[PDB]
């Protein structure tokens, strides 16, 4: 589909066998997941935004299902206001800037 | 034109008659541009994204070129780590997500 920008790009996510809400972000180079205990190994991260530094966890081969689009990559998870779908699962959906 | 993620969206922008390097965001609500001095009356704000909050001016009605197409609104101007344009612009330019 087209989304356009007047209001915050949301979306229903499925991931972890649940449904979110999630902001689809082109200034996003990773995934940031607001707090959840997913199965599974995973490895300490910082990620910086305008602000500065939080602690997240990686996660790495999850599925995440955006707008009936599948997608397989590195997740984050840890205390982020929104749940952020950044660009290394924007581009496996196909999805693209347009103007 | 059509822009995919697999880069991060960096487009050339004018502002104050100075060019520029920014982000197309579409995660953010706001475009917040890093220091420099532009013609003027400002007030003082502050805005939060992941990390905290950071001090910014806000100057509104400000012209800005983004890739060739004219835009006429709010900019801040603080230590953001990069130069990031939000909704308020991107819907101006007819900015679209599509996939
Ligand atoms: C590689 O670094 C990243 O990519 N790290 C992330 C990021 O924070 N990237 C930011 C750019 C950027 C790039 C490098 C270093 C610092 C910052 C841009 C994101 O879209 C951010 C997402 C967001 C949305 C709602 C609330 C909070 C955070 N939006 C944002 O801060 O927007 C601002 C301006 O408008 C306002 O409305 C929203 C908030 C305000 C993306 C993944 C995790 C953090």
């Amino acid at each position: 589909p087209q989304i356009t920008l007047w209001k915050r790009p949301l979306v229903t996510i499925k991931i972890g066998g649940q449904l979110k809400e999630a902001l689809l972000d082109t200034g996003a180079d990773d995934t940031v997941l607001e707090e959840m205990n997913l199965p599974g190994r995973w490895k300490p991260k910082m990620i910086g935004g305008i602000g500065g530094f939080i602690k997240v966890r990686q996660y790495d081969q999850i599925l995440i299902e955006i707008c009936g689009h599948k997608a397989i990559g590195t997740v984050l998870v840890g205390p982020t206001p929104v749940n952020i779908i950044g660009r290394n699962l924007l581009t496996q959906i196909g999805c693209t800037l347009n103007f």
